[PDB]
């Protein structure tokens, strides 16, 4: 099935990504607080709702929040400044707070129910966000021998997410805080602050995509060049 692409709002970042964030894939962005990872998540939650000639998939979004990073008024602002109705856009983002890593897993199962429900409607789910995906796992699995268990649990969680992406043709977008641990996202993107208030993006361990870095801004429209 054809891979769909969601624009990030930034022409530069979209180019680095080969056109945007892909369905049937997990894209992981990681970086320090304020690197743009959460701003990008919010922007994508709006962009996915647009028609394809505007960089979206005529879809809705789901947002799993682990560290209280979700800001409804930020979504409304991004929407308003892109010519969209802020309340309608907010209503197309299904929010859930994950209380711990086990609840986080249950939420992914519940997400499947909604995805199935909307799959053949005029606005299917096309984006599932997990912000700070590892935070609960790092808090809960800690100490001697915790590495193996934590990595196994994360691998299973990521396998569940890969299944949703592939089975239902959705983009999964996950964020993490910032070197020898394994990772199983399809594509990993490192974000960092640059000069002039810009953020800089670099693909990590992606020999299949061309060499370069993207530059973008955080504005009233979310993310743009
Ligand atoms: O409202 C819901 O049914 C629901 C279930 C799971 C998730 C995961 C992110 N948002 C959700 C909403
Ligand atoms: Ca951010
Ligand atoms: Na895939
Ligand atoms: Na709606």
């Amino acid at each position: 099935a054809t891979i769909g692409r969601i624009s990030t709002g930034s022409k530069s970042l979209d180019k680095l990504l080969g056109g945007g964030i892909e369905t049937q894939a997990i894209t992981e962005v990681f970086g320090e607080f304020g690197s743009g990872k959460t701003q990008l998540a919010h922007t994508l939650a709006v962009m996915v709702q647009l028609p394809p000639e505007e960089g979206g998939l005529n879809g809705s979004a789901m947002y799993i929040d682990t560290e209280n990073t979700f800001r409804p008024e930020r979504l409304r602002e991004i929407a308003q400044n892109r010519g969209l109705d802020p309340d309608e856009v907010l209503d197309n983002v299904a929010y859930a707070r994950a209380f711990n890593s086990n609840h986080q897993m249950l939420l992914v199962q519940q997400a499947e129910d909604m995805i199935k429900e909307l799959l053949n409607t005029d606005r299917p789910v096309k984006l599932l966000i997990v912000d700070s995906l590892t935070s609960h796992f790092r808090s809960e699995y800690i100490g001697r021998g915790a590495l193996a268990e934590r990595q196994q649990k994360l691998a299973k969680h990521l396998a569940d997410l890969h299944r949703l992406a592939n089975l239902y043709d959705i983009a999964v977008f996950v964020t993490n805080q910032v070197h020898i641990l394994a990772h199983s996202a399809t594509l990993r993107v490192y974000l960092r602050k640059g000069k002039g208030g810009k953020r800089i993006a670099r693909l990590i361990d992606a020999p299949h995509l061309p060499e370069g870095e993207a530059v973008f801004s955080i504005t009233e429209k979310g993310i743009e060049d």
